[PDB]
């Protein structure tokens, strides 16, 4: 039923834009909507990729390695799944596995790889893949993990049990002025209802 | 370490607005970030998304999603039940009447997240997360009566509990699709928990 009848510009920035989208319902009445969009997705799939990475090791409990950092949008510091845009030409599997190593000094090995999913899909047409990684803690490339972060990249790294996440991560919240993602808290809440 | 120095108003619309910000990065360096905030906060977050849990006896619990035309995505996403809280609403009431609205359900609070994060590299969108249950053998919930909003129109998809990320991979490969992040991030996490 539904489709896009036209994109007006409204305002382009160097990273981000807005547009006036105008669609068809489906009742046949034509309408309006406030879109975000991203000025750097070119050929890739999707924005970005967000990594899950599951970090092993023996006679270890399994631990989720997340990062935090100042998000600029949000006035203050973040606790997410390591994260960040595709580079031209390369792929999702290829962009997860880089941002893990230049966010957490890991060396991962590829499990799994989502579609395309959206980030915000009411307000934003933006999308990752998210890829699942296992870290094995135990090879000696993961020992000294040491982040490479690009320029303006400041992140600290976390890891937490996945077996106790969602708790780990409210006493976190409890301790300092800090949010955690929402991708995060629904995989640990998952953790909790299996 | 790091904070918000001015945000500049970049393009104000009805929704959406897009600032450029200026903060102090940890070396004491001034930077630059391009970033949208929605125009309706006032609360909590700006919006609650639901998990609901319908429960069923001699039936396998499912997860209740909905599907829907999403302008900024140019097509159609599955996604948890979901809108902004009104002036003065708190998250636990704004999910049930989310629910009520979208489903047609009429559901329990479970529990209810923090303000957590949409996108934090692009935005300041929040939601709380709150899980709700639905017993799905009372009568109310019979033949639930969905009762959407001006320019809301909703499917509802029922899928179970145990097999979520396969039934959404299947919908993905058959329908055309996007699943959302946070839904596919849980969906993800029942299948990794123990
Ligand atoms: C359906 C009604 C209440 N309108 C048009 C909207 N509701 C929520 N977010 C919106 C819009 C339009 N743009 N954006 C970003
Ligand atoms: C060079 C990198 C670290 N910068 C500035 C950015 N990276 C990703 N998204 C961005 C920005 C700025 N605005 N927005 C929305
Ligand atoms: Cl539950
Ligand atoms: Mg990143
Ligand atoms: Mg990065
Ligand atoms: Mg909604
Ligand atoms: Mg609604």
């Amino acid at each position: 039923k539904q489709y896009i009848i036209s994109e007006e510009l409204i305002s382009e920035g160097k990273w981000v834009k807005l547009e006036k989208t105008t669609y068809m319902d489906p009742t046949g009445k034509t309408r309006t909507w406030e879109s975000v969009k991203r000025t750097t997705r070119k050929e890739q799939t999707a924005d970005g990729v967000a990594v899950i990475p599951v970090l092993q090791r023996t006679l270890h409990y399994e631990c989720i390695v997340l990062v935090k950092q100042f998000r600029p949008p949000m006035g203050g510091y973040c606790i997410e799944f390591p994260a960040g845009l595709i580079d031209d030409g390369e792929t999702p599997e290829a962009a997860a596995l880089r941002e893990l190593e230049e966010e957490t000094g890991y060396k991962g090995d590829i499990a799994e790889c989502s579609p395309a999913v959206c980030m915000d899909p009411g307000l934003s047409n933006c999308t990752i893949h998210i890829v699942t990684v296992t870290i094995n803690g135990d090879d000696a490339e993961n020992a000294r993990p040491k982040p490479k972060p690009g320029d303006g990249e400041f992140v600290e790294v976390i890891s937490l049990p996945k077996n106790d996440l969602l708790q780990r991560l409210d006493a976190l919240v409890a301790e300092e002025h800090l949010t955690v993602d929402a991708r995060v808290y629904s995989y640990a809440l998952a953790l909790k209802h299996a």
